[PDB]
């Protein structure tokens, strides 16, 4: 169906962008709003309300650019805003080698049902935060499975 | 001022801030503003964005060696319609011979539309505008803003 084709296209755009950033070890933080509304956090960023594309996602997160600091928040199959604030988790059970991007992802996952993808700038490793837990060192296939499950 | 006029002022401010940032850093850029002649055929050659304008997004689009930096950004009113778009190349003899494809593309679209195109040179950081087949080079910040306000 049209809705199904659009969801699969968005998943492919995300995974292609994550692949490019993982390979180059470009830090990234991408939160996908689900049932819990995230308007208060969207409002902290730069409004985009843009069509999703792998190219736009990559261009957003290039280091030392205006938009790369903070989270991209996606809502209703669009990029709602970039450079958004997310709350930092105080969970003592996050790997100590991880920094602010990962704590921000876990933090938003503690108070919403959202799914957040993180690319580490140190290693290029890909992780997902959901329900207050961080799922680390994902393969491409694991990330796709999580996006399809969500 | 009406909401429409205030929105236009915000868009001009966003454009001028982005152009000034890129000029200072010799970031090449090609930004066409659609006017009354529709540019859909050219918009459809690019990557669709349909995004709200911001200086931050304009700058991010043109960062060298990124997916979106080659080709034209096309704006429709207060939106970035698409990036990495094709524009036709002008054969005009009044394009300075040292200028590259971005300037030739800007003059080219200006020959078949009433659009206004801004170009930042990656060689010199100079700012130019193409309109109605004519290229106006080495614009000051003040001149660019005046051109946009008049448009
Ligand atoms: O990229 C990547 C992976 F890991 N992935 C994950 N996800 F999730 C997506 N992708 C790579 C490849 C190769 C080399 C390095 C790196
Ligand atoms: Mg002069």
């Amino acid at each position: 169906t049209p809705v199904e084709e659009a969801q699969q296209k968005t998943i492919e755009a995300i995974t292609k962008a994550i692949n490019y950033m993982a390979k180059r070890r470009i830090g990234a933080l991408l939160t996908i709003e689900r049932d819990t509304g995230m308007g208060d956090y969207i409002e902290t960023g730069i409004p985009l309300n843009a069509k999703v594309s792998s190219e736009l996602l990559i261009n957003i997160f290039i280091p030392n650019t205006p938009l790369h600091d903070g989270a991209v928040i996606m809502k209703n199959n669009e990029i709602a805003a970039a450079a958004c604030y997310l709350p930092l988790s105080e969970s003592p059970f996050i790997s100590k080698e991880l920094g602010t991007r990962h704590r921000a992802a876990v933090g938003i996952s503690e108070v919403t049902d959202s799914l957040t993808i993180i690319v580490s700038e140190e290693t290029g490793g890909v992780s997902v935060a959901k329900n207050g837990d961080l799922h680390r060192e994902l393969t491409e296939e694991a990330l796709k499975e999580m996006l399809e499950a969500e």
